[PDB]
């Protein structure tokens, strides 16, 4: 009930000059392809027309329905951008009902909020796989001409009236992009919409579909019309395919300088460009709407952290580790000491490696998604930090858990319930302040490889003055040790298990800081290394 | 000088049948291509002409120049797959010197055998970059056409006669795909041969460089003729094309029923497929050929080694883990022994835990190459083998060589130079012990994810046996120590540095092994971990 008509009259994008001088105008109910050859800019006019691409160095009256670009008529501009970012673990109809939870407006209810989740299922093809993953290259879901029918989806549950498409054709086969153009050009004929798009190499029945073309030879554009009449234009200026060949690859040969571009950049100024031109409170509300978006992304992402924390391998590693552990212990003697306190610095070690190895693989692998989602309005940093936060420290309690439970009894550490609830809680703290370190130097470097080798050398520093080898520190690295959450775990480990002598009376025993002192460090530690890694994000503007 | 005539008149390919009636006949002196939709056994019969796919299920007399199929009919026929297996590092021209001097036979010279290396450079497009790293998306080399022209040339050097490609043109971009055509219509035209391919989704004017073609619709072949009457043919049965089309897209519509296919099978059995029928010592010599197989092999991956163990990652981990021994442990005093035992026992960790982990990733990134190599007649797994081996134990050693000069001489061991290059030749035994194991485990499971995390848990179990942090093995596991690398490394270093008690004097000290048998049990795990590494390289029988 609101058309739209795309006009633009502008001038070159200099970064070299990218475009020159293009012009033309869209009508609704128009389904348009802009092709040329590679490297020619067309994925640059694109860009630039949903309004993407402004200000610096880019001239010119790209004007929306006799008009200006404004924020205003942009929420009603879908651009499909041309790579897929989709979570593999969802469903497709999981998928598209957290995202229009999402990209809705608060105001409605959520009765048609899910509503308009289940007409775009049928008004694409998506109605035989709305149950079966989505998944990737790594797991088994649906197929590659079915993931960009559920990017398109992505972007009409807004219900946009200008759909700008960026080379969609592209990695499909002959036969599923023949049928995604056919649904296309049912949107702009059908629904009355203005779809705009560039496909790159067309086959001749898919050139076939298009109602208007548009050639772009570096910069300059060659033919701006109906597309039936592009050979009999071409025939009027000298130029005839000498034999049978598919439309779309003459006039794209023509682009190229290659003959059978000199005269056809004049021939154009002259005799077709001045033609189309003659046509020219808020207080309590954001509380509440902030623990809305957080309630969305917890469930969006349990699957994803269940992945992450409970792989088949990350199993084995803990069981193994807790055989050995309840074997090499078996039935301990509390009264020799050395034994006993090198039980509870592998515990120190094997906990504080893991939870801060596997924690750098958070943020660089989600970085592509997440600035395409923030810049589309549907959620902040800060709510989007903490479904991170809190969603991973809900999943990485359950293997130490069941470590210590199996380990405790075989071994024969300080008999009661009240030494082993002392116990778990030190092995849970510790546990916590240690994934806030790979998260701290995850999210200060973005990069999976260059991070994993400096949490490694950050871990061997915290190991070495942890206590245990060296007791004699020489006298110029006894700071090295306070700042180690390896020295803290293990001097309250030892605390539960032998108090301060008197009963085992060496002085390893009778530590040196105190029992207090060593929990409030490791709060410290806690929400410490959490506000490190938010101030690292913030500082990628974009 | 020797032409050949490929023939074939077979019947159906059985795994549902792929193929099940095609024939027709190859001249010399005629490009030929094989196009059909995806998924019709158009990658089946290029494979089974070969001389790829045999005996089992496979019916017909495929016989080469009025014959039968032989292996002395088979060196003179080059299948260019369709991946391109390449070493990154070297370049265009050390890539096509090395493999020329293992295709060609060894009776030539070394002043032909790298002539005939030249002019394949030169009768490809190859001249411009041979000087440029091929490379990888990773490393930034040669481009995405020329790889695949590299691949071409792998297989001209041995000068074949009938080349049968497949899908050539597959990625690469629209002027790139017309030009390796035009060079490939040049060698069945210019040069006598007799190529064979099978193009994905060609152009029009890739179609207009072919001379005959073969139509295959799941199975039973449509149309065997000379390819510009194959539109004058289709007119005779009643199909046409109704707008103007690409011809190679018109037909390969015809072939999944898309009319505007019952009748086209009839049709063809009638009347044009009972036409083609009508024109129906050794003892001195394999001693020298072995070493002169492994010299090239050693000079190969010579940049490989080098990249895989002097990465700057690597160097990092190494320099920051020496700097902390030399200053954790700085002015070390030797009459406190606890301090000193736990020098030792980190050392003993550090080094195996790190030339064991990085031995997993050898063979199962090279899994690929090798076994196309080998059924090449290049090489065995005897001498492929023993190139990993040399090429490895030789790289290795220079990274702690470098650790224990720094280190030695500022935590003030040993003085002497005797205590000192005892201490090195036990760790450099120690290192070479150690990634046996990687290459036992990862030869064994040939999945680098699996056997990380495997070779852990193994690292994990020769730690806490090692005899440091548990003394009193509780009578049961005692056995376990003796198979751990870790324990007779660090009892050796514990000889070194003490002896056996009388300038200490807690028996930590006093060994219970000995001190030839811990040097004689870690060369029976250096020589016992390679030979269960070339086992199960063995197990793969192709
Ligand atoms: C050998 C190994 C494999 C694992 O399972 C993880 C772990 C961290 C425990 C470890 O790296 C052990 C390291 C030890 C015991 C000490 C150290 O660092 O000085």
């Amino acid at each position: 009930c609101f058309p739209i008509t795309l006009k633009f009259v502008d001038v070159c994008y200099r970064v070299r000059t990218i475009l020159s001088g293009v012009t033309g105008m869209i009508s609704p109910g128009e389904f348009m392809a802009v092709l040329g050859p590679s490297g020619s800019g067309k994925s640059t006019l694109l860009n630039a027309v949903a309004g993407r691409l402004h200000g610096s160095n880019l001239t010119g009256k790209i004007l929306i329905n006799d008009g200006k670009i404004t924020k205003q008529t942009l929420k009603r501009t879908g651009f499909v951008a041309q790579d897929d970012l989709l979570y593999p673990h969802l469903t497709v109809r999981e998928t598209l009902v957290f995202v229009a939870l999402l990209r809705l407006p608060r105001s409605l209810t959520r009765d048609v909020k899910l509503r308009a989740a289940e007409s775009v299922i049928s008004e694409l093809g998506l109605t035989k796989c709305e149950n079966t993953v989505v998944g990737n290259t790594f797991i088994r879901g649906i197929s590659g001409g079915e993931r960009k029918r559920v990017s398109i989806a992505h972007e009409l549950l807004i219900n946009p009236s200008l759909l700008v498409l960026d080379e969609p054709t592209s990695g499909l086969d002959a036969t599923a992009a023949l049928r995604l153009v056919q649904t296309l050009a049912g949107l702009a004929h059908g629904k009355g919409k203005t779809v705009v798009t560039s496909i790159h190499q067309p086959s001749s029945r898919v050139f076939q579909m298009f109602d208007t073309v548009l050639l772009l030879s570096e910069g300059k554009c060659l033919f701006v019309g109906k597309g039936r009449d592009a050979m009999a234009y071409f025939e009027s200026v000298g130029f005839s395919p000498a034999f049978p060949m598919n439309p779309a690859d003459f006039l794209l040969d023509l682009a190229n300088g290659v003959c059978q571009r000199q005269t056809l950049v004049t021939a154009y100024d002259t005799l077709l460009a001045p033609q189309v031109k003659t046509c020219i409170g808020g207080i309590t509300t954001c509380i509440a709407t902030w623990f809305s978006q957080l309630c969305i992304l917890l469930h969006r992402l349990l699957k994803e952290r269940r992945h992450e924390s409970f792989d088949l391998l990350r199993i084995f590693q803990v069981v193994a580790a807790s055989i050995l552990c309840g074997l090499m212990w078996w039935h301990s003697d509390y009264r020799d000491v050395h034994d006993r306190l090198g039980l509870l610095f592998f515990i120190s070690i094997f906990w504080g490696v893991l939870p801060s190895f596997n924690a750098v693989f958070t943020f660089p692998q989600e970085r592509a998604i997440f600035t395409r989602e923030r810049a589309s309005g549907m959620y902040t940093l800060s709510s989007y930090f903490m479904a991170h936060v809190l969603g991973s420290l809900s999943m990485e309690l359950v293997l130490p858990a069941s470590f210590l439970t199996f380990t405790y009894w075989m071994v024969y550490l300080r008999p009661g319930i009240v030494p082993f609830l002392l116990t778990l809680s030190v092995l849970l703290l510790y546990v916590l302040a240690s994934q806030g370190l790979g998260l701290a130097l995850g999210a200060a470097i973005m990069d999976a490889k260059k991070a994993s080798t400096i949490v490694t050398v950050t871990m061997l520093a915290f190991v070495l003055t942890g206590g245990y080898y060296v007791n004699k520190v020489p006298s110029g690295m006894v700071w090295m040790k306070y700042v180690s959450t390896t020295f803290y775990c293990y001097r309250l480990l030892v605390a539960i298990q032998y108090g301060s002598g008197e009963e085992i009376l060496e002085e390893e025993v009778i530590g040196d800081v105190g029992m207090w002192t060593s929990v409030g460090v490791l709060f410290l530690m806690f929400f410490g290394y959490r506000v490190l890694a938010y101030l690292a994000l913030r500082r990628i503007k974009h």
